[PDB]
């Protein structure tokens, strides 16, 4: 039994189903004997009683068996499209070796289109992408024109597991998830490695009947482990999920940045869907070109803002050399260090005097702030997402303030520069509908759109959006340029 | 007993003994009690017996014991110049708590000079250096001019753990050590882990009698952890190089960046020579701004590689739009890629077909190296330091190539741009003697310069300049720019 108190624990590697859209054959690590099959083995393949025992050649024939472990020369499943058996039936079959076990998946050939031809049309119209931007909204475009799924979804993996929408094409009578949030739970952690393991993910029919695999558990007591498998079937605490939305059929592609689960391309469809093997060649090739372009992106994002801060802080550096009142400088000048970090309010505590802009603590809670960063600082650079967890009082602000991050500007005396960011809900940018409902199966409503929005909301009540990397190492080096020049004029 | 088989393990930290140009009192968590004391505390603060068991009030009076708590309100040792005793003399005290127990150490008060002056005009003299080797090579010649130290080097550590001089300033009669290597093993780990907790440490005289702390271990069986403390003694291992090297005292300063310990500045005097609180004040805090400083001009030397590279390749992609044969293109311009990552050759596998330009290994060698790069590379840059280490038939040539970084420039076809590096030895730029002999003592020639160079000279046999993490991750950008340009031109 699987329900919404184990499902974070289910082990959806080791399943004992497969989906209906084709069949599946486990052999020994040699592929000599036929270890395990699929009950529509006989249905598909046209055979007749119980597989388990007979020799390879025996089933699939000496012809095609020879061709098959030529392919084995990694879990890197090998593509074999339009292959024949011996009753002259033809098939596109994926073959692959895991945990020394060879599987076997068939599905009826619909080979009449090149994979290659498809795939180059697809990345040449994003590789000439400039930003993140410009590559993450156009993708969604035309992932949906050319595939013709009913939705295609982008979602982006933030620091704390929690999924965003970032990018839509979809039919327009279907409601907008763009900007909305689903929490880490949403996908649990065995299923976020098998992302990493596969770059696609199909799901034909959520309503389709799931085919068992004949022994679902061995002598040695060992269930057969289909990682790899793409016939592998899905959770039903998933199944009842897309059920829930209307949506029938689905395809993911994983997007790989640095060798870590970046997010996902999502295809939805409200109408059973099944790619045949060619088109899920060329999906998973722009998959990895995809992946590739973005990883350059980001890169050379990260590049330009570090560049900008730097020529920022030369600029301040010039006009502090020209001026004999540094204080007096910092007091005209510290609002423009907004333009260095994403913030929504900056301020900054010099000689027990504070000065704000935009979204900034109340006057009366600076002391108190000011006070509590000196003794946790110890001279560096601090910063929290959380105030609240460090200085309860804090709770009563958090709508103007619920993110840190202090700059010491002194060696000596105590005198910070303040950025501040809004909690998470007020920079908020949902383009879905309030009133849309949606129907529910045994579990119940948890497996809504509009649940999992709302679970992801609480998780995020008194916090900002976190700091990334770029944000500390731009605040790093701007405490030495002020620390630097503040020991200069002494 | 410490000899060259345990002094990896020796337990530096607890000698049970001081240096003797000042004397150390240790006291309860609460300074109430003193619990130890050095042998000189009589000598020197004029008191008659031994001191254990006496009230704090009671040896240094009433008056001073309230200036040293007030002072403790961190591991940080507190400075406090030129206090006065009831006995009216007057000494400079470092003050600090480590393991619930407090350490107070005298040195007879040379305070005729201001720390912060001293600073100031040193930080000046560094601040507008514009390039790592520009604050390298001008730190060591100030060094030198403002302490009056006899030699001044700088110490960059490599990767794994050896050291390499990368600047000097000496007397002219002195011996050079600028481009010379020594190995790990010279500077013990618990050596570093001092050096990262300490920015400054002094030895006064190498040939000075120590002072052994009363007693060396209490009831409990604990030895007092000195790792604080200015004045704890030295390895009689250290003291034995010092003395075959004709150097009386030493002071090291401790490069801290990015929190990792990237080197020392150390300063060497053939007589005995210790600089007063006040003057250490003052290079501890030009250490504090060499090392900020370092840290920001790494930075931007790393910014500036990248941006050089994205260029390059934006050069290349723009070549590649205007030209129809993609393989001859690459043919007439391989060479020009050895301007993105610092490489002694380069080459070009293409077609099973071999390009080489500089030091590459030779044309029979090639399609060996090329196959094993097939096996392993998996799609993916590969890289490594240590040719032979991975095909021993390599050894041949490793003069000419003993470290490859390979970049795949096909999805399809087993292409790559192969980077070449000599084994370091090559590549050597030695300013130092080779007929140029030491004096030694119990131990043998291992503790001479000349020996530690021998050693590491063999520890990097058949072995090249390591690939940074700027190197890698150039390579990476190379790779989806050519695999990506490939794949349009099919
Ligand atoms: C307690 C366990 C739960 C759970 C498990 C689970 N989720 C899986 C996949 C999956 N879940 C989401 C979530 C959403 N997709 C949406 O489109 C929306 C809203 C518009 C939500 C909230 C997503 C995105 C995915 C990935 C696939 C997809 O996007 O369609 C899986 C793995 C399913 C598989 O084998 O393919 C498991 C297991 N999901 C829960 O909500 C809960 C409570
Ligand atoms: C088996 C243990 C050994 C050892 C231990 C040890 N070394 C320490 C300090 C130290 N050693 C070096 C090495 C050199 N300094 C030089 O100037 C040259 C050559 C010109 C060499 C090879 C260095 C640089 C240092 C740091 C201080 C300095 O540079 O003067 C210590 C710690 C000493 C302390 O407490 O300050 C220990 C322990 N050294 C060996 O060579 C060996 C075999
Ligand atoms: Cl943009
Ligand atoms: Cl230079």
């Amino acid at each position: 039994h699987v329900d919404l108190t184990n499902c974070d624990r289910e082990p959806i590697h080791i399943p004992g189903y497969i989906q209906p859209h084709g069949c599946l054959i486990a052999c020994d690590n040699a592929m000599r004997m036929v270890l395990r099959h699929s009950e529509n083995c006989g249905e598909l393949l046209g055979l007749e009683g119980d597989l388990n025992g007979r020799t390879a050649e025996d089933v699939l024939g000496k012809r095609l068996v020879h061709d098959l472990r030529n392919a084995l020369t990694t879990t890197r499943p090998a593509m074999l499209p339009a292959m024949e058996t011996s009753d002259g039936r033809s098939f596109d079959i994926s073959l692959h070796r895991y945990k020394s076990t060879t599987i076997i998946e068939f599905e009826p050939s619909d080979s009449d289109t090149q994979p290659l031809g498809t795939a180059r049309k697809m990345v040449d119209r994003i590789r000439e992408a400039d930003s993140v931007e410009s590559l993450i909204s156009r993708t969604t475009r035309l992932v949906k024109a050319t595939l013709g799924y009913d939705r295609v979804l982008i979602y982006r993996f933030e620091e704390d597991g929690a999924g965003k929408v970032v990018s839509e094409a979809k039919q327009p009578e279907l409601e907008s998830f763009l900007g909305q949030y689903f929490p880490a739970s949403d996908i649990p952690q065995q299923a976020r490695a098998l992302y990493l393991k596969n770059t696609l993910r199909i799901i034909s029919d959520a309503s389709g009947t799931p085919i068992p695999v004949l022994p679902a558990v061995d002598v040695s007591g060992e269930p057969l482990d289909l990682s790899y498998a793409h016939l592998r079937n899905f959770s039903p605490i998933h199944c009842e999920y897309l059920r829930n939305m209307g949506v029938a059929a689905s395809m993911s592609i994983s997007v790989i940045v640095d060798d870590a689960l970046w997010g996902l391309i999502v295809c939805h469809h409200c109408s059973p869907r099944v790619l045949s093997m060619p088109v899920r060649i060329a999906a998973a090739m722009f998959g990895e070109f995809f992946s590739m372009f973005l990883q350059v992106l980001k890169q050379k994002r990260r590049l330009d803002t570090i560049n900008h801060a730097h020529a920022a802080l030369d600029r301040f550096l010039r006009l502090a050399a020209h001026r004999a009142n540094l204080e007096e400088l910092l007091v005209d000048s510290f609002q423009d260090f907004a333009r260095l970090i994403p913030c929504d309010g900056v301020g900054l505590w010099v000689g027990n005097n504070w000065h704000g802009h935009g979204a900034t603590p109340p006057h009366d809670a600076i002391p108190r702030l000011a006070r509590f960063v000196a003794s946790v600082s110890e001279g560096r650079v601090w910063a929290t997402h959380a105030l609240s967890q460090a200085i309860p009082e804090a709770e009563i602000y958090a709508d103007t303030a619920a993110g840190m991050l202090a700059i010491p500007i002194s060696q000596v005396k105590s005198d910070y520069l303040l950025f501040f960011r809004k909690e998470i809900v007020q920079n908020l940018n949902w383009a879905g509908n309030p009133e849309k409902s949606y129907e529910t199966g045994p579990m119940g409503d948890r497996l809504t759109p509009r649940k999992s929005f709302a679970i992801w909301k609480e998780s995020v009540r008194l916090q900002a959006q976190p700091w990334s990397e770029a944000d500390r190492e731009i605040a790093e080096t701007a405490r030495i340029a002020l620390v630097g020049v503040a020991f200069h004029h002494s």
